[PDB]
Order: C-alpha cells, then structure tokens, then sequence
C-alpha cells in the first residue's frame, strides 16, 4: 500500500551522503521531494533506481511490503517501480517500435499489434496527443516526452521522477505534469524530485518532503513548497 524509504544511510566515493532518510509515499498519492542541490534528493532517486555506484550502509526500501534494495533495476521494475528504457544516439527507430520494445521487456513476452496499439491509443487519449507522434524517430523536452509515453504504457505502480534537470523549462515541466496527472489514481503513487517549486503548480502534491544534509528535515502540504519558493532554502534551514 506504499513505497517506503526506511532509515536509509548511503555513501559514494567513500563519503556518506544519505543520513537516515525516512520517506513514505502511499499508493494513490503524489508527493514532492525538494531540497538544495547536493543535499541528497537526487542521490536518493539514483539509489531507488538501483545505481550500483552507491553503497547502502543501513536501511530498507519497501515496495508494497517487500525490500527491493537487493533487487536489480530490472527486478524492481518487475515489482512495479518505473524504469524507463534507454536507447543510444541510432537512426531509423520509430517511437512506436521503441515503445513496443520497452513494453515487451517490462512484460517478459511478445506483445502483439492489437495489445500494443490498444494500450498506445489509450495513453494518447489520456495525454491528448496525436498518433502521428509515434512515427517520429528516436533522437530526431523530447527525451521527456518519450519517457512520459513509457510511463503511461508500462503502467508502473510507483514512479520516481527527478525533474531537477529540467530547471524552469516550462514546456518540459508541463509534459511531465500531464503524464503524472494522467496516471493519478488508487493504483499509482509518485515522488517528484525537484529543486524549484515551479512544477508543483502543474502537479499538485499531497505532501512535500524537504531534504537537507542527507535527511528529511521538514514535511508539509503544498504550502510548504510555496513558502520555500518565496523565501528560499536558507530560510527553512533556520526555521
Ligand atoms: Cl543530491
């Protein structure tokens, strides 16, 4: 019934970056994780993904009751954690073909044209996007659109979306919001990681967690993100 990070301690290149992270996202809710850059929010996202460069010293990550820290990235996706499929530079690959490859990898079986197009059509309807988009080639903002189509088609139970790399690029933030809002429901939970409050005007969070010095130092409703945007992180560090 929830995605939970419990007493998580982690380090990289021999240095402790996460210092006892406790963060729970109930299935059915969309939460935000904010914080100064380098204070741990993005490192948490990489550890959730299963980035092997990190060493977990203590803690657990439970997805609906099961500890996934020992699972490979592929195994976590099999348990319902969103893992976008990555592709290189390569010419002549339509978004449609790529999505079919991504869905077949996630499902562990072939997916026929009927199942594929029925699912794609539903996703396009929810996103209010034209089917012609699927004819675009990979590598022809844009990377975000492709990931959002995967979000709707792969139907993960939980998704951790780090949008720090979008900054204040409104188009990119809105594409992700369209996808997250389209997935909202009793069977989906999400954690949106961001430095700026901007995206939260498009994706209203049920709860906001703020991370400083490797741990969550404050939580609240959307108003907390608003006050942080108005006053700055230094204000919160003090009180
Ligand atoms: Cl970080």
């Amino acid at each position: 019934s929830q995605l939970e990070i419990r007493d998580l301690w982690a380090s990289i290149d021999g240095e402790t970056i996460l210092k006892g992270v406790n963060l729970v996202v109930p299935k059915g809710e969309v939460h935000a994780l904010m914080g100064p850059n380098g204070a741990g929010k993005s490192t948490l996202g990489k550890i959730l993904a299963g980035d092997p460069e990190y060493t977990v010293e203590r803690g657990e990550i439970l997805l609906d009751g099961e500890n996934i820290l020992e699972l490979s990235p592929d195994e976590r996706a099999r348990k319902g954690l969103f893992l976008a499929f990555q592709y290189p530079v390569v010419p002549g690959v339509t978004i449609a073909n790529f999505l079919r490859l991504a869905l077949q990898a996630k499902l562990g079986r072939e997916v026929g044209v009927a199942e594929f197009w029925t699912k794609v059509k539903k996703a396009l309807e929810l996103l209010d996007w034209d089917e012609s988009y699927l004819s675009r080639y990979l590598n022809e903002g844009e990377k975000k659109r492709n990931e959002i189509l995967q979000l709707l088609v792969l139907e993960p139970t939980y998704a951790v979306l780090d949008e720090t790399d979008s900054g204040l690029d409104i188009d990119a933030l809105k594409v992700v919001a369209r996808g997250v809002n389209a997935m909202r429901g009793p069977n989906f939970g999400a954690l949106v990681i961001t430095h700026y409050q901007r995206i939260l005007n498009y994706i209203q969070p049920d709860k906001v967690h703020v991370m400083m010095d490797g741990r969550v130092v404050a939580t609240g409703g959307p108003e907390l993100a608003l006050e942080l945007e108005a006053k700055g992180y230094e204000w919160l560090k003090e009180k």
